[PDB]
DNA sequence: GTCAGGATACTCCTCAATCTACCGGAC
DNA sequence: GTCCGGTAGATTGAGGAGTATCCTGAC
């Protein structure tokens, strides 16, 4: 096939006949090309670079310009790559020792189509971006190492002053744009269509630079403004599901082929408008959507996959390609493999499916019966972006890395899991005998690094930084390993080398206050935000710096932060919460959605939202307005006078809020006999109407009960967030113990609780609740009566306790 | 014969969120 | 013998990014 390949190009003929008269040389010392180098000039570079890297050989290699074989093989397999070839030669020497580019940049210019036009374009053009619009080395090579570079560099010497005065755009995202290929057209386009775009369709430039960004910037950008009033008018999308599309590379053809599909994939195959759109947002979205569009129904009628499955696998780039290989191949990977098709589709939906597919179909028999691994650790090296890279490598590595540095299998597996498993396990290959002799750690060590995402670039940091972190600011090689053992940990890793002594000299914390934030998977992400909020917290909510730290310290740790510093006002000032408590939700994993979502039910909700959600949260005790007698109604004034509270507040049925008087309320609770009085001990007292009072059905979280006293008054209570004087009872937290301390601390001598709870009250209640109970009192606890027990020792029957 | 542009597929690195086990008193 | 409350380690999903191959149109 190969050979077709190459006879099928514009010099297919002559390349395989030059080919063959030269290979007795390129085959030789000087190149040592092997027979997919041969064939790959030959294909992709034709005659002329084959008879250019043949004749050329005793100069590429041997000589100043140390062009490896590899290099040379890399430039001449492009279209004009014998132009290629001559001009590194000529300009290498110059780019690298006048200009002060590596070599492997230059290369990186020259191996690509045009790679003589881009190569003298940089010679010429570099010093001028450099120093005329600021444009680092770096950036310069970045817009230079693509096809038609030449283009892209030229375009942004004469665009880029002009869209960051006109347009105001960020020279680095000028850059951003000239990244790919077509940049020139990408460039010019935003010019001509930013007017149109966020004028006319509504759209931001930051949607119009990321639409840009990508290759075919210049087709996705003029399909959006012809098709996001079509797709929106017409089949009910959002500009952002529009510009979503389009911010994936090939935008123009998702775009039309959604607006082509959209309406039979809905009406005939039954997917929703967000699936049809998750698929059309990535790259070769067109290929996929009518992948499905011809594939769904036979997945579905016989492979026996949900149009779930068929979409998830259809949501990756290449979604094509996994699609069309599960088709072929599914029947194969069952039954001749033995694996459960939720396997086969969770390898296929990965970016690069198909080669985790096909890779396990020919590998797996090799890492199960020469290498030991089971078809779940193979399954799960696979399910991963670039998992076929990890399963080669693991193939051949895995030998060397427990034969001849003393590693396991397992720590061989769980280093090729990750994301980038091929380059993490190369990277221990090379590190590990050096980070655990230069530096002393112990291999244990060195994996748990290795066992990360990004864990190549973590493995290489802590080799630079660990002698450092260690003398210039006396941190423990123990402090450095776990910094570096979570996914990012290069980012974290140098994050702390520059900024531990501006958080300890300008904010006041401690080195380990600064690790204990780094140790995190958003360690860079919280270790910079808390530079920049901690003082803003602190100023403006009266936060500690040890509260800062302990929102920081976690994961999702910046979410958290911004989300307190953003949400205090209203969750305190409205809604009746204390700083603390927001801080305590802050300081857990996930600390945002939490706050949202609390945030989300007390400004949305109904009376009996709000009142579960406050008091699930904040923790008080709620007393009925059924019972109307003088002898309650006087209880709660006298309950509300010894307090203090600073905000009364009432909530209507509908869930809006008003800020009420105390005298107001005091009527309200005698008249109303639909309501519910929650006494905050924060100093927030609301009055709620229109709620059930009753008990939900048990639904395996937090519950409910009421206490019923002998006058009558009915109080209301949550498990859950107990009393923090009690923490040590194994009872705190639970509605039986919250009716024996209400009764301790109003002395109340005997009540009966019910409470729904279908697994039984647990055993700790037996003992625990006489013990809160004042001397002399007896509480009843009711179950519902409508089940036996989820476990041990548990208590289905009505019991009484005396204190 | 090179060169510019577009579409498509694959691989590597960071960041939150969520999801399970641990781990702790005290009748 | 939780309806509790951290703690560290383990998936699960999502987005930005660098790397790679292929085709088509115009000279
Ligand atoms: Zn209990």
């Amino acid at each position: 096939e190969a050979i077709v390949g190459v006879g099928k190009q514009w010099s297919g003929a002559r390349a395989l006949e030059a080919l063959l008269t030269v290979a007795g040389e390129l085959r030789g010392p000087p190149l040592q090309l092997d027979t997919g180098q041969l064939l790959k000039i030959a294909k992709r570079g034709g005659v002329t670079a084959v008879e250019a890297v043949h004749a050329w050989r005793n100069a590429l290699t041997g000589a100043p310009l140390n062009l490896t074989p590899e290099q040379v093989v890399a430039i001449a397999s492009h279209d004009g790559g014998k132009q290629a070839l001559e001009t590194v030669q000529r300009l290498l020497p110059v780019l690298c020792q006048a200009h002060g580019l590596t070599p492997e940049q230059v290369v990186a210019i020259a191996s690509n189509i045009g790679g003589k036009q881009a190569l003298e374009t940089v010679q010429r053009l570099l010093p001028v971006l450099c120093q005329a619009h600021g444009l680092t080395p770096e950036q310069v090579v970045a817009i230079a190492s693509n096809n038609g570079g030449k283009q892209a560099l030229e375009t942004v010497q004469r665009l880029l002053p002009v869209l960051c005065q006109a347009h105001g755009l960020t020279p680095e995202q000028v850059v951003a744009i000239a990244s790919n290929n077509g940049g020139k057209q990408a460039l010019e386009t935003v010019q001509r269509l930013l007017p149109v775009l966020c004028q006319a369709h509504g759209l931001t430039p930051e949607q119009v630079v990321a639409i840009a960004s990508n290759i075919g910037g210049k087709q996705a950008l003029e399909t959006v403004q012809r098709l996001l009033p079509v797709l929106c008018q017409a089949h009910g999308l959002t500009p952002e599901q529009v510009v979503a599309i389009a911010s994936n590379g090939g935008g123009k053809q998702a775009l039309e082929t959604v607006q082509r599909l959209l309406p039979v994939l809905c009406q005939a195959h039954g997917l929703t408008p967000e699936q049809v759109v998750a698929i059309a947002s990535n790259i070769g979205g067109k290929q996929a959507l009518e992948t499905v569009q011809r594939l769904l129904p036979v997945l579905c009628q016989a492979h026996g996959l949900t149009p779930e499955q068929v979409v998830a696998i259809a949501s990756h780039d290449g979604g094509k390609q996994a699609l069309e290989t599960v088709q072929r191949l599914l029947p194969v990977l069952c039954q001749a493999h033995g694996l459960t098709p939720e396997q086969v589709v969770a390898i296929a939906s990965n970016g690069g499916g198909k080669q985790a597919l096909e890779t396990v179909q020919r590998l797996l028999p090799v890492l199960c019966q020469a290498h030991g691994l089971t078809p779940e650790q193979v399954v799960a090296i696979a399910s991963h972006d670039g998992g076929k890279q990890a399963l080669e490598t693991v193939q051949r590595l895995l030998p060397v890395l427990c034969q001849a540095h003393g590693l396991t299998p397992e720590q061989v597996v769980a280093i090729a899991s990750h994301d980038g498993g091929k380059q993490a396990l190369e990277t221990v290959q090379r590190l590990l005998p050096v980070l655990c002799q230069a530096h002393g750690l112990t291999p244990e060590q060195v994996v748990a690094i290795a066992s990360n995402g990004g864990g190549k670039q973590a493995l290489e940091t802590v080799q630079r930084l660990l002698p450092v972190l260690c003398q210039a600011h006396g941190l423990t090689p123990e402090q450095v390993v776990a910094i570096a053992s979570h996914d990012g940990g290069k980012q974290a890793l140098e994050t702390v080398q520059r900024l531990l002594p501006v958080l300890c000299q300008a904010h006041g914390l401690t080195p380990e206050q600064v690790v204990a934030i780094a140790s995190n998977i958003g360690g860079k992400q919280a270790l910079e935000t808390v530079q920049r909020l901690l003082p803003v917290l602190c100023q403006a909510h009266g936060l500690t710096p040890e509260q800062v730290v302990a929102i920081a310290s976690n994961i999702g740790g910046k979410q958290a932060l911004e989300t307190v510093q953003r949400l205090l006002p209203v969750l305190c000032q409205a809604h009746g919460l204390t700083p603390e408590q927001v801080v305590a939700i802050a300081s857990n994993g996930g600390g945002r959605p939490a706050l949202e979502a609390l945030h989300a039910v007390l400004t949305d909700g109904s009376a009996q939202e709000r009142l579960r959600a406050l008091q699930e949260v904040a923790g008080f005790p709620v007393i009925y307005t059924e019972n109307i007698d003088e002898k309650t109604l006087e209880t709660i004034e006298k309950l509300i006078k010894k307090e203090a509270p600073g905000k009364y507040r009432l909530v209507r049925p509908d869930g809006s809020v008003e800020e009420v008087s105390l005298e107001e309320l005091l009527e309200r609770i005698k008249e109303n006999n639909s309501a519910a009085i929650a006494l905050g001990p924060s100093g927030n007292v609301w009055l709620f109407e229109g709620i059930d009072h009753s008990l939900p059905e048990y639904d395996g979280t937090t519950t409910h009960g009421v206490l019923v006293l002998d006058d009558g008054t009915q109080i209301g209570f949550t498990s859950g967030n107990g009393d923090p004087r009690y923490t040590n009872y194994r009872n705190n937290g639970h509605v039986a113990q919250k009716s024996a301390l209400y009764m301790r601390e109003n002395n109340i001598s005997n009540a009966t609780v019910y409470h729904n709870n279908t697994n039984g009250t647990c055993g700790y209640c037996n003992t625990m609740t006489a013990t809160f109970l004042p001397e002399g009192a007896t509480l009843t606890v009711v179950p519902p009566e409508n089940a036996v027990a989820n476990n041990s020792r548990a208590i289905d029957y009505v019991k009484t306790y005396t204190g």
